[PDB]
């Protein structure tokens, strides 16, 4: 009745030698986590990343959030902190006539499922999201202005959100062509701020931790379940579901996780406090809202595991005709590129993701010769701006292959689509390529040398 919280997500409280190496322990939970789509992880009671900043030189421009279920938001778009964290404050205290501390965290989940759902209140209220700058930085500790004894020891920590991307069983390190998806982002929260229901680019992970402040409410849902919750979705509020023009306008929105529950949509949730991390998994949908003044730090990543998810994911994006961030096939091959100083278990999977964009390449090949577009020339792909080599009906970012024809200088197509590049015969046409199977065969046997 009202509202029925959703089970818990499992919590994990690994021990120093567990938590010493990030990928290590979340390869260990991930047969449970991604059963839940989200989990928290409670760091040893000692690991206390020193978080120092002042209030009053910090600025950032809020975002305005109107609250209301099903309603299209989109995803990414003054004050200083202590500015905020009055309106915050006052907003909350305000608003239940208590002291913020006094508001139980369930009587604020209870609300701000009521006040979603209630066409007639229109509770309106702001945020921060940005990534990292100079007029605002990472919470945890950067090189640069001299660093205490202890800042020193959380520089260089795997779970130093910072260090995350650039780690050496992570994937998307050595790309490097993607700013507004490997920095971290910085999250100004206040009580009912929320995050709408979405998967990470990509199908990637997430990770977030909350610096300080009340607690983040959680909700998610595992990777299996991805296409049931966009099913509901679609019947709800179809709207969302209309194409946009790229990925700066992708439509989400707030839904009741009971709603999706009753779809038989399984559905966690956590309540993520101070000092708490909470991971996402590939495909692992999740939404939830702030509970009072907090402050937020998150960034994507890639693991070995997530190789093959993310060549799926590619090729969903191309059926439903949506913007890729990056390249897959680039950011495996700049991989095959380096193989000799890439981690070994990296290599054995890298290896194995190529032999099939390899052999997927090999029969698209095949069948646009038998479409009798004959010409081929060799042509640097990864040298293009990301908006010059999308394939004019699917929108993927092309870099093993495309087609194009001197009727329509500049416009490439994917081998997929080549009967939708323009009305010539295909004779008109050139094969455009990165690499021919010769090419391939070098960094395909460097890989397995490396891997042994
Ligand atoms: O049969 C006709 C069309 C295709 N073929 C040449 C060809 N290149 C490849 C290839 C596959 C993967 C990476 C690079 C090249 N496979 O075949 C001539
Ligand atoms: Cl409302
Ligand atoms: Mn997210
Ligand atoms: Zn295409
Ligand atoms: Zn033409």
């Amino acid at each position: 009745s009202m509202f029925l919280p959703p089970p818990e997500c499992p919590v994990f409280e690994p021990s120093w030698e567990e938590f010493a190496d990030p990928f290590a322990f979340i390869h260990k939970i991930r047969p449970i986590a991604e059963q839940t789509g989200i989990c928290k992880v409670r760091p040893p009671p000692d690991w206390q990343p020193p978080f120092a900043c002042d209030v009053d030189k910090l600025h950032f421009t809020p975002r305005i959030q109107r609250l209301n279920e099903l309603e299209a938001q989109t995803r990414v778009k003054d004050y200083t902190l202590r500015t905020f964290g009055e309106m915050a404050d006052a907003f909350k205290s305000d608003y239940f006539n208590m002291p913020v501390h006094m508001v139980p965290t369930e009587l604020v989940e209870k609300e701000f499922w009521r006040l979603v759902s209630t066409i007639e209140e229109d509770v309106t209220v702001e945020y921060g999201a940005d990534i990292a700058s100079k007029e605002f930085g990472s919470g945890f500790p950067v090189r640069d202005i001299k660093l205490s004894p202890e800042e020193e020891e959380y520089l260089d920590s795997g779970w130093n959100l910072n260090n995350m991307p650039v780690m050496e069983q992570s994937v998307l390190a050595h790309i490097t062509a993607i700013c507004g998806m490997k920095l971290p982002w910085l999250y100004v929260g206040m009580c009912f701020s929320s995050f709408c229901w979405h998967i990470e680019d990509h199908w990637s992970y997430s990770i977030n931790y909350l610096h300080w402040g009340e607690p983040k409410t959680w909700y998610g849902v595992p990777g299996y379940a991805a296409e049931q919750l966009e099913n509901v979705m679609k019947k709800l509020a179809p709207e969302l579901f209309v194409s946009q023009p790229d990925l700066l306008h992708q439509l989400v929105t707030i839904m009741n996780p009971n709603t999706l529950m009753t779809h038989e949509v399984p559905v966690y949730r956590t309540n993520q406090c101070a000092g708490e991390f909470v991971i996402t998994f590939p495909r692992a949908y999740h939404s939830g809202f702030n509970q009072g003044f907090n402050f937020a730090e998150a960034v994507n990543f890639c693991t070995v595991d997530w190789l093959p998810l993310g060549r799926q994911c590619v090729e969903h994006y191309r059926l439903l005709h949506r913007y890729c961030v990056f390249s897959h096939d680039e950011m495996i091959c700049k991989m095959a590129s380096k193989a000799d100083v890439l981690d070994v278990v990296v290599a054995s999977t890298v290896q194995k993701d190529m032999a099939i964009m390899i052999e997927d390449e090999k029969a698209l090949r095949e069948t646009v010769r038998k479409l009798g577009v004959i010409d081929s020339e060799r042509m640097d792909f990864e040298l293009l701006p990301d908006d010059e080599r999308q394939c004019v009906k699917c929108k993927t970012t092309c870099f093993m292959s495309a087609i194009s024809c001197s009727c329509k200088p500049g416009l490439l197509v994917c081998l997929h689509h080549v009967k939708e590049l323009c009305s010539c015969p295909p004779y008109k046409y050139k094969l455009r390529y990165r690499y021919t199977l010769d090419d391939l065969y070098p960094m395909m046997n460097a890989l397995k040398l490396r891997a042994e």
